[PDB]
C-alpha cells in the first residue's frame, strides 16, 4: 500500500452503474459485483474520488471507501 | 472489535440473496446493498459463516469477509 489500500462499495443508479463499473477497473481490482479493491496513492485516491465525483448523483448514489493500511486479510465463500 | 471487525460483501444468485440479507441483518450493520459490517467475536464470526454457508450455492454465489483489527476508516461519496 504505498500510501493506503483501498476497498471501495457502491450503490449506484442503474443508469450510471455501469460507467462507475468501467472507471473503477482503470484504477483498481474488480472483486464481485460492485466491489474494488487495490492500493493507491494519496494523489490516486484523490483522482479516483473525483472520478467517481463526475459519474455518480450525490442525490442518489452512494460509494463508500473504506481507506486501510495494506491489503487485509479476508476469507472467501463460495467462488 | 471485541475480537475483530468484519466488512462482508456478497455476490448471490437472484434466489438465494434475500434470504442472505435477512440473515446478515441479524448479526450485522447494513451499509448499503449487499454490503454489511461490525464487530464479532471470533465464535459469532463462526455462527456467521456457518451460516451464510447453508443459505448459499457455492459453485455459484461468492461471499468475502474482510477481517481487521478494528472498525475501519471510509469515506462516503454522496447518500
Amino acid at each position: 500500500a504505498m500510501d493506503m489500500y483501498v476497498v471501495i462499495v457502491y450503490d449506484v443508479a442503474v443508469e450510471r452503474v455501469n460507467r462507475v463499473k468501467k472507471f473503477l477497473r482503470r484504477h483498481l481490482h474488480w472483486v464481485q459485483n460492485s466491489v474494488f479493491e487495490g492500493e493507491v496513492t494519496l494523489a490516486e485516491f484523490e483522482r479516483i474520488k473525483a472520478g467517481l465525483l463526475d459519474l455518480i448523483d450525490e442525490d442518489e448514489d452512494s460509494v463508500v471507501i473504506y481507506k486501510l493500511r495494506s491489503m487485509p486479510k479476508r476469507e472467501v465463500l463460495g467462488m
